[PDB]
């Protein structure tokens, strides 16, 4: 779980990507048999953020 | 995809929920071999909303 490596600015960048993705309709939002909702997405951070994470990871 | 069936309020409650779960460390946030970010969460809506959604399904 990369979250515990995220910069504060990196953490905001994710939230917005997740929001935007959720709002534009990317990813998969599923309502399960038992009524529980799941959301799943893939997105990109800018290259220079990724590399910094690829490094500490 | 359930997003087609949400009310705009339910759409909102979903977003708040995803945003809380991400901030509080719920779900799984990963970094891929290719540097992509992925995030996946499961969460509840209030019973009455859920019940409505299951009815229209």
């Amino acid at each position: 779980d990369v979250r515990h490596h995220f910069t504060p600015s990196e953490r905001q960048l994710c939230l917005s990507s997740i929001q935007t993705a959720f709002n534009q309709g990317a990813g998969t939002c599923t309502l399960s048999d038992s009524g529980r909702i799941s959301y799943t997405v893939e997105f990109s951070l800018p290259t220079h953020h990724t590399v910094r994470l690829i490094r500490v990871t």
